[PDB]
């Protein structure tokens, strides 16, 4: 009978409706599929290169500013920090206390880029210190960025190999200790008391993080870093919550998730107890100063009125605040969900291979050293490698007794100098692209087959049943 | 005519049946698609860190136990191995002979963790030797695991950078050779005669493999290892033969394919000729001893009855067995298909970046050394760095003639000490997840469109043809 | 009415036609999906290993050939290059001038593999220099390839770890400078004046590129390179323009994109101004010689007729040509689109982890050195480490005054020797396979559902309308 026909048509209608609902719910689950493809002829951008000296403070600079009539704030601060008693003494002896309590005089204790960088060369063109930008850092105090995206437009690489990349001859400015003085190994820090250079190779125009993402370079070796470029392309809403925005910080930075988290930490500190930390990115918010500045410490020194008995305890509630919040943030990981930090939509990263070779050869030491002493200030009064130049000159101009002098000169030069080549190994860029797993066109195609037929069946059945 | 209608309907029926068969056969090919996604707010687990000393045997320990009245088994074994002749002498001089033929006395020749580890620190909290677990190893003899998942639950990381990770100051216990003795370079081993530390960073609770997966760390440098966590999630049956089981071995281990293969090798040796090898994982199966134990070698020494002429050949069939099977397994790769070893369903791995810096600076050497000699046994009678402390103390308390002493002290200290920081570079975890390429829901959706309509057509045709 | 029926059928026909067009256009967009799978039981091929000495020229060889009556071309060339004036003097002092202008005598200045390689061992079997193939290189002058795929078939690895891989003890042949001579640091090169070994680990039978893809190895350290194999499988047309061809060059090479680009550069130079460059792959095209050969420079030396006033300028238009085209190619990246260089269909790559340990230990130095001096020519007249052997022998046969000799011997030996182990960390191969995103079977299945039904509807409508 035709009732069987009607029931048997309506069951097919139900099946078609199930198909429609299933496909629509699949399209509303905005799945993504990633595919990796090698892009050639894509212009490669040379990364930003941040170099920091592992020894944050030059002791010889302190010694000769100690003899200077000028730089009185340094004498005041040192005598002040040794005359009293402070809770959290590990911070008072740190370099962050120097930075926070001596705003401008602290540049007289650090390393200047002219002292460090004795040779630069990019793409077979000579550098100077004129296209490095300096930033303050915690526990390194200064980090100099090449290709930071501020002085100049972004550099590009059109060749491979060490010749065409960046090449630096750096002197770590190691200093000879005085005969009777010795240092104290801070057994509560995992980074201090080394020599070398901390190098960060990061995406062009992004924020550096020398402590986390850097790698060390030892003196006396030519170290080469070969880079391979990678590009990650992500999808925005509704396929994901990635963003094209850029970080603000102290200067506009290209967006990276880690730097967003660091800025979130800084904002949380500022919100909670009205000061910012030196061990975190600077923000420059009004009415806010560093967590650890002791206001009027110069007045705290000088009892014009009867006050401040020696070995006193100076109350620093801001240090306790900042330390407590640091510990809470370091041991609890819940703030991350409360302050945004979406992933960047497009992100360039690098795969690096670092390798060492012995450098420089003895036969070429003297001439190299002749450059090093003929570039800087004509005041060669005293440097760690003056003895090296004297020994090498006395060898060249007029063999055991001179074997010791050659050995000592090489030992000094290789204790102080290093070379660093950063270059692109290949110009092919491996790109990981997100795609909509089930796009709108695919759904349109899958549905258009059943649309007309089944809503036609529905129209016919509805118009027949109405009578 | 209507015969054309019937034929033209049945051809569409055949086409629909082809579509059904094609989609069903595609769904029965259980294909998988992998996608990589960055998981944030996922708790990162600090890896297991296994450290081994590259010099397996301390010669000074042998020398002073040689002078001891106690430790007579050592004299017996040494005099025994030099008085006779053995086939495969490369094993008799090895450390595996020491381990196998002196079950407990062999702990008196190796390096103790208290001698090696002079400073540990995790997450800014002090360690001791109390949370390292010792395991025997071939060709290193001892490997100490931190975060092995047995003493404590798995550790977790909530911060990045060297400060918050594991930091170790290690002394490789280098020993000064005697004036008249020299060693013999075993030109038939590619690993011996080095100094440093072999480090393995492996998934938490998995089985270490120092020879294969380790990396060396040289003395006199602070070496930092920055880690990035990766997670691989695989699918079980019917999409693949991955498993959630765990390896048994000597102790329950988290499953890894390489360790399963090593256990398979050990089981094959045990099955074939009833002994196990030291160069492979221990199994502890009853009635089974090491391939290379010479039973009653103490009795073989002592001819109570007239026997054992000097320069005799002691028959060791077990060594020949184990060597022959080792060579067959190393040159033939067919056993792998016969002993299971499915891949683990979930597996965490790490990308590591290792870098060196010069350490420690001279200005901070003395104080550091003051710790090293003030931690261990009050018996400072003789150590490789006693001269270093003497020279540095004579420099500090009361400048060429002292320049040589400073140079020598630094040379010793940097020949013996090293520092190792292992930390997480980022807390984001890149996860590679398998997905069913063509799931059940997708098949249901693709088929439901044609199901009702075409089996309705089939029912109508069948009921019409029956008359 | 039935006109509504006809219109309502034809709209469904239009929808079905849209579905057909959409699916066909999707199938004509030959998309690909990549999936990564771990292949076990797949035979792993040991890579090709190219080693080059970083010091390209041994000065002692020049000195003693300078005293030889033979090798007169060297005296002629040296006296010629110092008597005149040349534009682009950085090339005349280079090693490429030596190579190009002294075709066969230049082998008397480089390093011979017998001088460098003092021990090889593969898969526990001894090597010789007999299965290394030598190739000329720019700025290294010689690169010796192991497992290059020419002398023998491709080697395979059936085991993991340092024991079963390749192990080399190499001497970098460092030479002691004369008391009164010193070198000139070429501050216009980023690679010169180092010591060590440049190692390239590349796909079996491919073309090496030591300057771009190599990594340095320092003397005095045992450096271990652990490799993990990766295989990339790409799709040919119509899914992509990958190829299965092989590069020609000077010898048949397995295809790699970078080597194709280098050969393209060489062909472009040859086309543009009829000479080839030494800093690029050799091609051996007829009527073509190196860009930088000065024809009849021996005749240019000797004015039989009154000519060639001293400090003359010798016109070398070929050098200017080759330099100008090099600069254009290095700063412009448009040639890449004009000379093919499709990606290879199948390509094996490696992930490498390099690590150092101190080597050799002092206790084992003498015996090691006893091998080194007892392998080479019985003429031990003068070598950089003769003093080391003398000191060690005088220590062993008959303790401060001997502490200096031990220290000096160790300093020499560790300045000259190094060890290199290259091995496979795991035998699992991670393969990235391309797949057709929407294959022919998938399209056939998606279309067969609608084919019969809707072209049946079309046939019925067409045959009804014709009357
Ligand atoms: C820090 O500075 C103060 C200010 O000069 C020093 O005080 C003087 O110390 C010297 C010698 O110790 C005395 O002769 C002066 O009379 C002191 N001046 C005053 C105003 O009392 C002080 O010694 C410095 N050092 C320390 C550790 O406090
Ligand atoms: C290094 O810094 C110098 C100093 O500015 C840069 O030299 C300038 O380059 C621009 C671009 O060609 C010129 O317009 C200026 O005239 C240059 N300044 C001077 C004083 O000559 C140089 O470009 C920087 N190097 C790199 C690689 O960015
Ligand atoms: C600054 O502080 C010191 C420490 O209190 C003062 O030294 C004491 O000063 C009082 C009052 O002048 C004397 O009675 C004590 O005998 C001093 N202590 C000594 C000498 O050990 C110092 O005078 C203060 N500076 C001033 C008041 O200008
Ligand atoms: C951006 O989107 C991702 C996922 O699309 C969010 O990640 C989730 O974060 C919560 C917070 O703990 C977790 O419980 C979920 O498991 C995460 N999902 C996944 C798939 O990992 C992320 O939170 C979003 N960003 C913000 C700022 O909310
Ligand atoms: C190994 O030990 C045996 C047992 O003591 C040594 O044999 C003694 O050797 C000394 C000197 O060579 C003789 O004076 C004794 O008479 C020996 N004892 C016996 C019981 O014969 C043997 O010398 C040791 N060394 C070697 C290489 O065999
Ligand atoms: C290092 O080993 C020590 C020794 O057990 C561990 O100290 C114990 O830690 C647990 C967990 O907090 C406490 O319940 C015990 O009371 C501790 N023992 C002692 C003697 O105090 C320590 O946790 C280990 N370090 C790490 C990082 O695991
Ligand atoms: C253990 O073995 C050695 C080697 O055979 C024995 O030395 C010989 O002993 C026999 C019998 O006592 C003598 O005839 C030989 O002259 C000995 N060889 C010499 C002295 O070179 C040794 O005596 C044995 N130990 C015993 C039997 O207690
Ligand atoms: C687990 O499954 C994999 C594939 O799903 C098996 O791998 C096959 O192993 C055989 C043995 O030589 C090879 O001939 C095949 O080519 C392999 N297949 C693939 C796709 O690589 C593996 O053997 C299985 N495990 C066990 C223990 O049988
Ligand atoms: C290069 O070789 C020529 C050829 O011998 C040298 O010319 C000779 O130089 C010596 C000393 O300078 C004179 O005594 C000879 O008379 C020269 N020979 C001729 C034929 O003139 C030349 O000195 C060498 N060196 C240089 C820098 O030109
Ligand atoms: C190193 O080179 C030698 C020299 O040819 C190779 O030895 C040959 O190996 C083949 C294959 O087994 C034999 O057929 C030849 O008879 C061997 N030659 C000699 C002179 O014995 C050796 O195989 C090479 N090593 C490696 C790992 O390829
Ligand atoms: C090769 O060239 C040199 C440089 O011109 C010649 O030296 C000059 O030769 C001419 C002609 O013989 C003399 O008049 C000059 O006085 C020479 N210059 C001096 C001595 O400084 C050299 O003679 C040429 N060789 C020949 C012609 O055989
Ligand atoms: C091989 O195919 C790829 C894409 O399938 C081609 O890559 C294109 O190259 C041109 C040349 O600049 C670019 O403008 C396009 O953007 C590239 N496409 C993609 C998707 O990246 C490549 O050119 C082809 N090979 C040759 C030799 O033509
Ligand atoms: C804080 O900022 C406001 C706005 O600029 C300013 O008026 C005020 O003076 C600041 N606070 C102090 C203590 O000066
Ligand atoms: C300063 O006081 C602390 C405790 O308050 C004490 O340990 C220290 O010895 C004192 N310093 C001097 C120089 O007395
Ligand atoms: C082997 O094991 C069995 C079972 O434990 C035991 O009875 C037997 O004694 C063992 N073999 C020997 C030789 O002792
Ligand atoms: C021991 O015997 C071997 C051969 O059996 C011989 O080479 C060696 O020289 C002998 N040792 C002594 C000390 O005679
Ligand atoms: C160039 O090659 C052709 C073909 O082999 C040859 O005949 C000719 O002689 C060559 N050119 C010169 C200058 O010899
Ligand atoms: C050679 O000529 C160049 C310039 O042409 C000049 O700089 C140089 O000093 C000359 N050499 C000698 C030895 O005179
Ligand atoms: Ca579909």
């Amino acid at each position: 009978r035709k009732v069987i026909w009607a029931l048997m048509v309506i069951i097919g209608f139900t099946a078609a409706t199930l198909q429609l609902s299933l496909l629509v719910r699949k399209y509303l689950q905005f799945q993504v599929v990633e595919l990796s493809e090698i892009k050639d002829s894509m212009p490669v951008e040379y990364p930003s290169v941040t170099i920091c000296n592992i020894e944050p403070i030059s002791l010889r600079k302190i010694r000769k500013a100690y003899n200077k009539n000028e730089s009185q704030n340094l004498k005041d601060w040192l005598n002040f920090t040794q005359t009293f008693h402070f809770k959290d003494m590990s911070f008072m002896n740190s370099i962050r206390a120097f930075y926070e309590n001596l705003g401008s005089d602290a540049k007289k204790i650090s390393h200047d880029l002219r002292d460090l960088l004795i040779h630069c060369r990019f793409n077979r063109e000579e550098c100077t210190t004129e296209n490095f930008t300096s930033s303050f850092d915690g526990n390194y105090f200064n980090c100099f960025t090449f290709n930071g995206g501020q002085l100049r437009d972004q550099l590009q690489m059109h060749a491979t190999g060490p010749e065409n990349g960046l090449s630096l001859i750096i002197s770590i400015e190691k200093d000879e200790p005085l005969p009777g003085t010795y240092g104290v190994y801070n057994f509560e820090n995992n980074i201090l008391h080394s020599a070398g250079v901390r190098v960060v190779v990061h995406a062009p125009g992004s924020m550096p993080s020398p402590v986390d993402h850097g790698f060390d370079i030892p003196p006396g070796y030519s170290s080469s870093v070969g880079l391979k470029a990678l590009l990650h392309t992500r999808l925005s809403e509704p396929y994901g919550n990635c963003t094209e925005d850029s970080l603000e910080g102290i200067q506009t930075y290209r967006n990276t998730f880690f730097a967003c988290l660091q800025l979130c930490k800084q904002r949380r500190l500022i919100r909670e107890c009205k000061c910012k930390s030196s061990a975190l990115p600077d923000l420059s918010v009004e009415n806010i100063t560093f967590c650890g500045v002791i206001p009027d410490w110069k007045d705290i020194r000088r009892n014009v009125t009867g006050e401040y008995k020696m070995n006193q305890t100076i109350p620093t509630i801001s240090l306790a605040c900042e330390a407590r919040v640091q510990k809470q943030l370091n041991n609890d990981r819940s703030y991350e969900t409360e302050c945004g930090c979406y992933q960047p939509c497009s992100e360039t990263s690098y795969l690096k291979s670092v390798s060492l070779s012995y450098w420089p050869l003895e036969f070429y030491q003297l001439s190299a050293l002749e450059r090093f002493f003929s570039q800087k200030n004509p005041t060669d009064q005293q440097h760690f490698m003056k003895i090296a130049q004297d020994f090498l000159s006395r060898l060249a101009h007029p063999s055991l007794s001179e074997k010791e002098m050659a050995k000592e000169a090489s030992d000094l030069i290789r204790q102080n100098l290093l070379r660093l080549n950063i270059y692109l190994e290949d110009l092919s860029v491996v790109e990981y692209r997100q795609l909509p797993a089930y796009g709108l066109a695919d759904l349109f195609a899958d549905i258009g087959g059943t649309l007309g037929l089944w809503m036609g069946i529905s129209v016919l059945t509805i118009m027949e049943l109405m009578e």
